[PDB]
């Protein structure tokens, strides 16, 4: 049932495939297990659900690295058990999207196969082909650690072919029509079977020309648009996101032409907001945030940012920055806790070193803020990470359901799991997992659901204004969201002490703030400053209830 | 009996008559804290060791449960020899060298005194058995029949058939309040009043800077009364007050009745003399009283029994601390005809679970960080003298099915180590396990794994003491309640009357706010007397507007609380 803004009203929640739930034993999470566990993902109340990429694949790189587009990683189960899934989820009034890798495949795809085996045949053409490795050289070596090139010669064809991304991974030719075409139909493919979107991820990538960096080009915003039009006339409904790594300025390009109101990708992601909110806690300032946001462009009305409480994105593990426009850009190496993870995905409970009050002000700021926020599977019970299992699977251990054996994720043996629990004194699955938080009202899972059943209720969140306020107090963050009726005041305190904030409130005077969870009424505004006191790390959310 | 003399003796500390009003109290069982010689057991080498973490954590005196010689039938009030140690503990020198380190550091030591009765093993009652006629025939109460003192009931209903047991060998049935294996001390005998003020002596000489004097009530029995709380109950507790002011100026009694605080100040004497009893005395329904003011989210239990207790000696303190229930008979306070709040404790489950039993603050609030610090804060600003039990401070947890006072006498839990760092021993040879579950467990909460995060409940409630230790009005400031629009909210503020030294933070007023309810709660409060002065927030240092003439407004989180100075603006 079509709903072209659902994606701006969605909470989305990542998770993936493997570590949510095994239920045939083989000690790797699987779709079925996925689906057996919606009810869970209902009674949070999440919106959509994000899946990294599930396809068949060597799983080499994460399973960024493509064997098949058209086939579902068999230990998961068919695409008969993702149908089932994504009509599970429906049922539900739940969306599922997944991440697309649009730049290359593995080099163990078939066309890669045949485009170095039979180069005259139709799949020649497929990959970026050379007999020298010296084209595009002003493009950067994204892994200059691991590899030498960004040309590698192919044993078999006796050739170089490019990649951005590792050697493993060649880079599809955009200007093959052929390759246009394909890439189309996956999207088609996937699509047909219902799935409610995609991630593209490597966009920035597709095309390379000679005197350029080799990303952002013109034509790669042609493909993009091409994709956006498919969707537009033959799946009304359906929602593309960006994964570009770069400054807003510069990704506001991939919304697409402001006076179509968009025409390439729905949403994009904001990847400063947490280092940004990172920095505003580490200096218990507000600046870091106001300047964020205050910066960033205005987008399309259609269009809306995607925002989570990550500092890396997943694909290349690097954070954003920007010399010229980021004033944080040196400040970042100077705290040891960034300087820690340069790298390396944690979870949010890890970041903040398992302090409840700053979690729950992070998550507030992401629920607040303007923007569709995205949820990391296990942040709502705390769970942490393993950072010695790899910069990627640091985070993508299995979800704790309860404290028996596996963590309650499998029945296999441990020594058969895909990776093992937390098994820690602070975050292992003994104190740590669903069950033991589903009792208490003051569990962090029952106040992360209850937060989410509190923004539900209120359009301001997802689609209101933004204004912030200042006020006399540097360490406090005050901003109104408001849709015209719906006025909420978010008011955070980024100090680890108590902190008072007077604001002037006189364009809402008369109206009564309702405190959102309690409902209690405060004091009615009126042409006086009006006086707020939060605890260290705290929070309030009011509904600004107009007069009688 | 020793002579003390033939003992060292502690250095005295510079005499100070109101160090007892200014300080916070940390309850420790020597049996617990360190075990210095592998035997499984806590002693006084151990605790002597540990003091610089005491120090460091800020507080002013000990207060150590009975460590006497003792065949441990009911924790050690069951005491066979005043004079001596228990050799597992170590030696009277042992406890000598715990008193000078102690008092190195400023810190205080006194322990709690049975005054009622001994052990059935105690020689005095062995004598006074077997020797009728002798000097000891008549230390102890002794009849031919069971029928004296009807009136008064028996303590431990449950386990006690009488008041009066039948002895073997005597042939006589003798009296005892608690356990039959405690018979009460004759105190109609002046032998024995002298005997017990001899063992108080015995102590101070030693250099001691007091005792709880525990079972008092208890001491007189009279015909047509229920046998407790008699005149010459008083009478001797004048005596020992008496002898504590003469013979060794600033020192301490602390009275334990477990009673109604209109009832317990009694126990402090003469108003006109400035008090002449005891100096200190237990608010006991505190506690139950905050616990459900919580649980229904209003401010009037503890309003009510704050409003509803009798003024005190100047001299005099309140000692407050956060339990439900006496450690001696394990009894919560209450009164049918006073207490409003009577017949509530038995509508609230978790009370109801828990009735008899000692719990740890954690357990009690469930593990819930914020109610452990709203609690604490209110320990450490409403009036009187607190007492910290010890592990409270890192949250640790209890086991109840050790017993129903055991459940709280588990070694402290200093590091992640084999038997959480108490001990070397073998675990099988430790006097009781350490926590061992996931919440509660001493891999997860122990000392060591507190004292890095500044954010540790261990770290949080050592500033919070500091803080304490630094503004007078806590200690020994007024009381004024300032009601407020919002009756989930209590307000109140704490003044000292000057002197000598003027101002300073250490003699400003200061303001706490509390809220007791769950959820986000505005108050806003008629200070316009303070008007023109700044509240300053204590640990922050955060400077808030100045107090006008209009309500001060004032937004908290649930279970929230600020402390302010009021500063005395700028001229
Ligand atoms: C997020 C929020 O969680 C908690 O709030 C909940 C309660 O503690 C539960 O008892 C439950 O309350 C209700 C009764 O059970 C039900 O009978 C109903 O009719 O009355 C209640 C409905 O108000 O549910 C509560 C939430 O509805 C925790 O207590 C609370 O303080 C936490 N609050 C924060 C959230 C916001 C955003 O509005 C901020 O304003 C705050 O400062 C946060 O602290
Ligand atoms: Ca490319
Ligand atoms: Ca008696
Ligand atoms: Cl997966
Ligand atoms: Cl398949
Ligand atoms: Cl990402
Ligand atoms: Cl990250
Ligand atoms: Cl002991
Ligand atoms: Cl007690
Ligand atoms: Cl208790
Ligand atoms: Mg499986
Ligand atoms: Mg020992």
């Amino acid at each position: 049932p079509t709903d072209t803004n659902w994606f701006k009203h969605a909470v989305f929640y990542e998770v993936l495939v493997r570590a949510f739930y095994d239920s045939n034993a083989d000690g790797i999470g699987d779709l079925r297990g996925l689906t057996e566990k919606l009810d869970y993902i209902k009674w949070l109340g999440v919106d959509c659900l994000w899946l990294p990429p599930f396809y068949d694949s060597p799983l080499r790189d994460g399973g960024y690295d493509i064997r098949d587009f058209y086939k579902v990683l068999p230990e998961f189960g068919t695409v008969d058990d993702f149908v089932t899934l994504l009509d599970a989820a429906h049922r539900r009034g739940i969306r599922i999207i997944t991440d697309l890798v649009m730049n290359h495949t593995s080099d163990q795809h078939e066309w890669f196969q045949e485009s170095r085996h039979n180069p005259d045949g139709p799949y020649g053409d497929f990959y970026v082909w050379s007999d020298t490795s010296d084209r595009y050289p002003d493009a950067r070596i994204i892994f200059v650690d691991t590899e030498e090139s960004n040309w590698t010669f192919d044993p078999v064809r006796r050739q170089f072919y490019w990649h951005r991304f590792f050697s493993h991974q060649p880079d599809l030719n955009y200007d093959n029509p052929a390759v246009q075409e394909a890439m189309l139909d996956v999207l088609r493919f996937w699509l047909d079977l219902g799935i409610d979107g995609f991630r593209l991820d490597a966009v920035p990538y597709l095309f390379e020309r000679e005197g350029t960096n080799c990303e952002n080009l013109p034509e790669t915003h042609a493909f993009l648009k091409r994709c956006r039009k498919a969707i537009d006339d033959e799946y009304p409904g359906r929602v593309l996101l960006a994964e570009a790594n770069q400054w807003p300025a510069d990704v506001v390009a991939y919304f697409g032409d402001p006076d179509t109101g968009g025409d390439e990708c729905h949403m994009a992601f904001h990847f400063p907001l947490m280092p940004r909110i990172f920095m505003a806690v580490r200096r218990e300032s507000r600046f870091p945030i106001s300047e964020i946001l205050a910066q960033t462009p205005p987008i399309p009305d259609t269009a809306q940012w995607g925002i989570f409480l990550r500092n890396h994105d997943e694909l290349t593990l690097e954070m954003v920055t920007d010399e010229e426009r980021d004033y944080m850009y040196a400040e970042y190496a100077k705290d040891p806790r960034m300087k820690a993870n340069v790298g390396i995905r944690r979870r949010l409970a890890p970041l903040l070193e398992n302090d409840r009050n700053q979690i729950e002000l992070f998550t507030a700021l992401l629920l607040s803020l303007p923007g569709s926020p995205v949820l990391y599977y296990g942040d709502e019970i705390g769970m942490g990470d393993i950072i010695w299992l790899g910069d990627r699977d640091s985070v993508r251990t299995p979800m704790q359901w309860t404290p028996d054996r596996n963590a309650g994720f499998s029945k296999a043996t441990p020594g058969r799991l895909y990776l093992p629990p937390n098994q820690d004194a602070v975050y292992g699955y003994h104190s740590v997992n669903v069950e033991a938080q589903l009792d208490s009202s003051s569990s962090l899972l029952n106040w992360t659901r209850n937060m989410l059943a509190v923004r539900s209720r209120h359009d301001a969140f997802a689609v209101g204004t933004f204004r912030e306020l200042g006020g006399s107090n540097p360490s406090v963050l005050a901003y109104i969201r408001e849709v015209t009726t719906d006025a909420v005041l978010c008011v955070n305190n980024l100090s680890r002490f108590p902190q008072p904030i007077e604001l002037n409130l006189q364009q809402w005077a008369g109206y009564i703030p309702v405190e959102m969870t309690g409902y209690v009424e405060f004091p009615s505004i009126g042409q006086l400053p009006y006086l707020l006191t939060l605890p260290g790390h705290g929070f309030y959310w009011f509904q600004l209830r107009e007069p009688d």
